[PDB]
């Protein structure tokens, strides 16, 4: 009996176990002066869906094709139009059976044709920096060998086979492999030679890889220097020199710099260097810095440093896994712009382009090889890769890959084994040659809690409970007595903390709290940096951003891949607003007299001589006072308090009471840097004045009784439901009590804890606050001034088959010109529902008025949303927007664009404006409804009905972060309970 | 301060605790020969939306009418385009705070002229039949008083009020009121004057209540007579003459009549009479039965009956709760078709009309009272009205308006307080005033389970496991022990059980054995007779029924109305083919060797008179033998074995072994009945001999490769997945292995028990079951016979992020003329999933064939389908039905069509067919795919797509009742397992 089934050879390929073959050894990605030859361009491209009808027609010739096509080469295939992108968090988008291929499996052929010159012979090598997943390469129809690991780099000697002019180069690219299997990151499954394909000449006498070890003595200040060099892995004879210090010396020794600037981020002193032999240069950046562990602290150069840090994933959303390398510097300045100073590489080392970038920019980086086996843990983590011996070669190529690539930055500070991989074996094995191939990293991976093959302790989304035991190392003791105490004698990271999904983070400020109290505590990474938002053309012509499912996918994971603090095109999110001024490195405490205020340096080696220390006072109209103040600089982790100029102070106590003023003391920078220019807002610090509450209207007006209508002054009542008509013209077509909000994605999560396994969003839903309703109770009129009365419309608030209320008691009176409107809220009934209290999202008011509104202006925070547990990014002041810029353009859209500790509010309605005033108030003003904005999926399912929808609101829930990690903490939570509120219209 | 709101007045009527005012007292509905108008016809209507906005605008004159419009009357208003049908089950449309209304509350005002002549004085009355739920009621502008309990009658005193000639008649009718609360049954909620309107004279010296007492003495033999008579609520000088019994006698005595034909519903004896006096006879039809419990037994005239029953609701399609009359003696005539005897007026009682066709056809009712506050449960009963003094007044009347109304009809044979109403004081009440007013009957009550206050001891879906201890009275002991000793001795019945809802219902079988093996078992109402669905006209024309949330609610319960044995047009489910053998009430016990058969006779008073008994014997082509034999009568509950003709035995021994014979013994009806024509079928049963296995195929011929197919004799296969791609023409697209199923209404419910609180729906989902892939793992040709061979294709089937699989080898055999398919299926891995082992729906195959099919035809069971649990009224013979006719019409689509225990099957594909023989299998023949069918939530969203989905099942679920009960019993599930099954296929 003998086997008829097509392609058996090309899938026992892709179901190996081994590496790569027949490459040449893992290296440095290096600068060198030999000559290149950059393949990118557009290449031909021939997609089949599977192995078995993958033709073997001698396409990798060149001649007589059928069936290509012009393709872009890098790319992710599917961003042009052959296949669509998949998005799986962590399912496994194929039946997990390691290590076996699914028959639908696109096999994407590509082919170009080079010219060859002299340059690149005898002796060249072609060069691939990315191959998603699974590669097989033919140069001139020989065969050169496979790739894997789809974010290595690989090498391949064409010695004897390029030959001169016109070559033809031909890989065949299958999407899925047992690689795959190690390769299940949360983000977009895209195929394809996404990195860069070079030529490389290889003269005799040349320099292959180089190994740069630049330490720091901190207590003398000498910089420590051996720059290793090899050709064909044997020590050979270079020179190295480093013009700005004044050396030359041989490769392969050590010396001692006497005196050097060290290397951090927030002083990325770079020397350029340049080690040569006969036949190659290369040139270095040399960060001088010395990374240690000691009193179970995380220290650089002698000094405990405060990891302020993201994940930065690589996505651009026209493109996939291809990022341009202006993009690429970009959001590099963008993070530098907003006070961050560390990255990791989640989950697989980068373009390497980007490490010089982190180099000169500055950010401690952790670099992480590219593998992850999270689809294992549903099983018990069966079968899983890190502890099957059939798969250490192939996994410590991965650490081996990694880790030569781009030893030679000093950016580096930590190398990752992976994550979301189990423990195992061949994890071990990892941590065991890289402790041995570079001793001067320590070794990071979350996975295994234990700790035992790591030198730091690392966690992710770790509550600000347990964050505060391991700060004070009262952490649950390990079961092992030996690892236990190992585990306690590290420094600890959070490499994923607050989780950033949609509107959110909420709690940053608990966990930067910590930060700063506990030296063992080195920081953390937002999860994440940007979100994977694709870019969907609709037939409109209207753009928007796509996710996972809206493909075709059969199984996927929804929004879950756009969680960033940046959406796709870098745009920020107003959590990087407030990130930006939770991990601000300096701290303003402006006094309240305005007298001076108290500067403390955040900042581990710089002082403060970078930055501009300015002032102003804001008044209602313009600035009133404004300069600068002179600060002898104070060192990393001291304390001054600064005088401010006399008249600053003497206009405070002048001010007469009730007269709202802000003073804003801003530092800023001094004079551009890499990556801003002079006067970028760096921290800032307030003190304000507030407005006194408002006065109630005298009510002199009475009410008028006519048969169908009531009148009170300015407002129209109708006597049928007891609300508002309309406010001086403006018509007031609802006027209601709110309890709940459409649900934001951490609402859509379930927190874990409680016998309440249902998310928030679910709890309201059973509850029945979305669909809440109004019975009318009474209404009277009652003597007021001078002839005048107040009114008082009675209802009760709640839900249909449901027992629980609240009774809400409005109170209008007038003079004619203000009205004023008191409300009452008092609860009827345990306001419990299917075995669990019910939590309210707000206590506010909801004002449908029947006329768009054009412009939103207030007094408080801003200008950027906030909730209780988020908007530390905004401050006290003066703003106004247009409608359209009040809202938050999330990719699912949710609730959004609360302004909160509001205190007065003008709303532009046609050629009226309508001023609320009253005591703190939470404003937000939509052109749709609340149901509008719940049911839409994406954000052209939101469309304007021609009307305003005002929101008042008492109180508000936080938002937590309960999409991954911690929900909304106690102090913000908001449990049902009476209410008093006052406010005051006018309209103009 | 005085008071502002518009309609305070209407409103506090609205939430009264008060039953209506100023009508008559309750009495029974009688046939009376006083003149009588019926006012239905076109009456005049105006809807406000609130009574708030309900004008005063003395529209209830008639005069310049401002808004109205033709309506008919009797009328369920939203089913002509008055708002909309609204479907909730447990939950209120509303705040649950009685008995408050809400502010949004249909006010339909309803306004009719006619003529009154001179029969009508000087005294009449009007009679409103039912008016849901609260109506006030002027003739000429004169307030008549309110109405309520929706279900029940009302009549008002007319005298010096109706006017001679032309009279005006006003009913303004409210939806909700405070009896919404104690009205809330599982159905639509439709508003309007539903029943029938009616003027009445009521000449001087007439009859008012007549109270018929007709009891039967069944050791003598006797009639036991009294007919009560009464004027003004005293008793009267009147004359009872019953024919037909040779008998003059006065109303208010006692008479032993020597011998009557007692009444029941196998019999439904009843003698006519008339009791007259002056101004007034009325007519009546009279059973002789009595009711009493003894030896926990339910007897009536002596004998324990058994309860063949089904809860009717009185719905229509288009006319909401008006049913007509055609419409009701085709109904019950249906049901006796089906072999029921008994009804329960689930939740209310029936129209006025109702009652006396159960007298005439024959019926056991449960005459239940309106009354049901099932929404108070999610509360725990708090406000509960049933135990809320303040609702006594309104109770006890609903419950005296029920008793007065029915009480003169023998087929009433329970009175029953209501439905899912908790326990409660006013309960008690209920039950206080029956059992005075009538103790001819016992009473009935569900939902207090320790059985304080009724007769009987009722349950709903009380598992198959539970009716088995209660059978023997050893269900767990009452707390209290004097409680615990009074329901030990009352005979039970399940008022609702075998829920069915969509595809089933499963069980029906091993409930049945129970209610005969036990006396104190007293049987069982399946829920429910019909679905309530509400045709809906598309725009293309096309109709189809929808069902909660299809009309706009804001809160509902989905297709949970559509739950019955018929639809709502009274065309029958499968359910209830498979009732009616179930419930069937003799056996037909048919001898292995066809010499004859045992008869037991299952009837409690009826002997076998009644049934001509035919026998058939069917082979392949036509009948062989048939005929009659005669039955000497049988007793009810006695046996006999009754021989049958030599020829059929000596038939059975002379068939060629393997040759399949049918005999079928049928008893049908001797004469036509009231309900049926002659020859109509009540009992069957069968003996079969089977066809031997089928001889597989020679595998004579040999593989022939081919470099992109291979081929096999008459089938052609793909080398890149080993599938077949045609099989003599026939193109077949995809043949692969099938393990789910579109989920049924059941399968969506959470069976209860077993930390599994998921539907198998969602178990299923989870598991991956709907989302399976194959992977091809070889093929091979093998050693086959004088030079042909096998083919091998192996595979493994599975689901992506998962590690459980199957492991399935087809291998195929042929000689030229038929194809021989061996499959083997075997587990690879726990089929574990979320910590609960998976289940499978099926262990089976699906052909999609690139054709449509015209015409299935079988040999098994038939014709309508069949699954482990269900089909019991599926018989074995050869069926032959079009493609469309082997679907069934749920209204949500849905797994259906199965017909088990095939032998073998030919579909008509254009102009070749299809055979397929082999062991036991289920077919079904499809136009769509299942997951157009599982997505599909009405029936119009179910399209052809040109092809044919073959499904051959070697194992299948069964289907159980877990919507509302128990889920598919231990002896159906299908637990995962290897399978061997052998098929053989042919094309002509
Ligand atoms: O770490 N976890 O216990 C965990 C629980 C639920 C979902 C994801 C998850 O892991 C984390 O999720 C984030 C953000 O979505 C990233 O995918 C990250 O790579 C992953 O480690
Ligand atoms: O009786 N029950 O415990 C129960 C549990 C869940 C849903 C309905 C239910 O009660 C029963 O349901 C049926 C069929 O849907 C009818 O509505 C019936 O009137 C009701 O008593
Ligand atoms: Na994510
Ligand atoms: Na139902």
């Amino acid at each position: 009996g003998r086997s008829l089934e097509l392609g058996a050879a090309d899938i026992q390929d892709l179901e190996s176990f081994e590496a790569g073959r027949g490459a040449l050894p893992a290296r440095a990605y290096l600068q060198s002066d030999a000559p290149r030859l950059s393949l990118n361009g557009e290449w031909q491209f021939r997609l089949s869906p599977g192995s078995r009808v993958a033709p073997d027609d001698g396409w990798q010739l060149g001649e007589a094709l059928n069936g290509f096509e012009s393709l872009p080469v890098p790319s992710s295939w599917p961003m042009h139009g052959h296949g669509a992108p998949a998005y799986t968090n962590v399912q496994f988008p194929f039946a997990v059976e390691p290590p076996h291929v699914p028959e639908a499996n696109p096999i994407g052929d590509h082919l170009v044709v080079f010219e060859a010159g002299p340059e690149f012979f005898p002796h060249a090598l072609l060069r691939f920096d990315g191959i998603e997943s699974a590669g097989t390469v033919w140069l001139n129809g020989v065969e050169l060998g496979t790739t894997r690991g789809s974010r290595l780099a690989h090498e391949f000697d064409v010695s004897g086979i390029l030959e001169q002019g016109e070559n033809t180069l031909a890989v065949r690219v299958a999407q899925f492999s047992a690689a795959s299997y190690v390769e299940d990151q949360d983000m977009w499954w895209l195929p394809g030679i996404f990195r860069d394909v070079t030529l490389q000449a290889r003269p005799a006498a040349g320099i292959d890889d180089v190994f740069v070890h630049a330490g720091y003595d901190h207590i003398t200040g000498e910089g420590i220097l051996k720059v290793e060099a090899s050709r064909g892995g044997q020590a050979i004879d270079a020179v190295v020199r480093v013009p700005e210090l004044a050396l030359e010396l041989a490769a392969g020794t050590e010396v001692r710099v006497p005196a050097v600037e060290p290397w951090s981020a927030e002083v990325p002193k770079l020397y350029e260097a340049a080690v040569s032999a006969a036949g190659e240069s290369v040139a270095l950046q040399i960060g001088f810095r010395s990374i240690a562990i000691e009193d179970a602290q995380f220290k650089v150069n002698g000094r405990r440093i405060l990891l302020r840090g993201v994940n930065r994933h690589e996505h651009h959303p026209r493109l996939g896994r291809v990022v341009p390398r202006d993009v690429v510097e970009a959001e590099l300045r963008l993070m530098k712009q907003h006070n961050i100073n560390a990255i990791r590489t989640s989950h697989y080392p980068p373009h390497p382009q980007f490490l010089a970038l982190a180099d000169q920019l500055g950010f401690y980086v952790v670099l992480e090889c590219d593998l992850e086996t999270h689809g294992f843990e549903s099983a018990g983590w069966a079968q899983n890769p890190s502890d099957d011996p059939q798969w250490e070669d192939a996994l410590v190529d991965r650490m081996r890959r990694t880790v030569e690539r781009d030893k030679n930055h000093a950016s580096v500070v930590m190398w990752s084994l992976g994550n979301e991989a189990g423990t195992g074996r061949n994890l071990a094995a990892m941590s065991r040659w890289t402790k041995d191939r570079d001793p001067s990293r320590p070794i990071h991976y979350e996975g295994d809690w234990s700790s035992e093959h790591v030198d730091v302790y690392s966690r992710m989304y770790a509550s600000q409970a347990e964050t505060a035991l391991i700060g004070q190392g009262i952490e649950p003791a390990l079961n092992d007595a030996a690892l236990d105490a190992r585990r306690r004698a590290m420094p600890f990271v959070l490499c994923e903390y607050v989780h950033a999904m949609g509107n959110g983070p909420g709690g940053m400020s608990e966990y930067q709290a910590l930060f700063e109290k506990y030296p063992r505590l080195m920081g953390g990474f937002v999860w994440e940096w940007l979100e994977h938002g694709i870019t969907v053309s609709t037939a409109d012509g209207v753009d928007h951003y796509g996710y996972g499912g809206d493909f075709g996918e059969e199984v996927h994971d929804g929004n879950f891949v756009t969680d960033g603090l940046v959406d796709a095109d870098r745009r920020p999110r107003p959590g990087l607003l407030d990130f930006k001024k939770v991990i601000e490195p300096l701290r303003i405490d402006v006094a309240r007299d305005w007298t001076g205020f108290t500067l403390r340096n955040g900042q581990d080696f710089a002082d403060t001589s970078a930055f501009s220390f300015r002032y102003e006072v804001e008044a209602d109209g313009g600035a009133l006072d404004g300069g600068t103040v002179d600060v002898a600089p104070v060192a990393p982790q001291s304390e001054t308090v600064v005088e401010l100029p006399g008249s600053v102070a003497a206009l405070a106590a002048g001010l007469s009471d009730g007269r709202p003023a802000v003073l804003t003391v801003r530092a800023v920078l001094g004079a551009d840097s890499a990556w801003a220019d002079a006067g970028h807002e760096v921290a800032w610090g307030q003190s304000v004045r507030e407005p006194g509450a408002p006065v109630p209207p005298a009510p002199v007006e009475p009410v008028q009784v006519q048969d169908s209508e009531l009148t009170l002054g300015p407002v129209v009542f109708s006597r049928a439901t007891g609300m508002p008509t309309s406010i001086g013209g403006v018509p007031v077509e609802k006027l209601g009590l709110t309890l709940w909000w459409a649900p934001t994605d951490n609402d859509l999560g379930r927190e874990w804890g409680g016998a309440d396994e249902r998310p928030l969003a679910t709890q309201w839903k059973d509850a029945g606050l979305n669909r809440l309703h109004t019975r009318l109770l009474g209404i009277s009129a009652n003597p007021g001034q001078d002839g005048g009365e107040t009114l008082t419309v009675r209802t009760r608030v709640s839900a249909a088959d449901k027992q629980y209320g609240v009774l809400v008691d409005y109170t209008w009176s007038t003079d004619g010109e203000t009205v004023g409107l008191r409300t009452q809220v008092r609860r009827d009934g345990t306001w419990v529902n299917r075995g669990f209290e019910v939590e309210w999202a707000r206590i506010g008011l909801e004002f449908v008025l029947g006329e768009e509104t054009e412009l939103v202006s207030w007094f408080g925070q801003g200008p950027h949303q906030s909730y209780p547990d988020t908007g530390q990014g905004a401050r006290a002041g003066w703003f106004s927007l247009p409608l359209a810029k009040m809202d938050v353009e999330y990719v699912r859209p949710q609730e959004c664009g609360a302004r909160s500790g509001s205190r007065s509010a003008a709303l532009q309605l046609g050629g009226r404006t309508l001023e609320i005033c009253g005591d703190p108030f939470a404003l937000t003003v939509r052109p749709y409804s609340q149901d509008v904005l719940d049911a839409a999926a994406h954000r052209p399912d939101l469309k304007a009905d021609g009307r305003t929808y005002l929101y008042v609101d008492h109180a508000l829930r936080g938002v937590g972060t309960a999409a991954c990690g911690p929900g909304v903490l106690e102090q913000y939570r908001l449990k049902p309970r009476d209410a008093d509120f006052i406010l005051t219209l006018k309209v103009r």
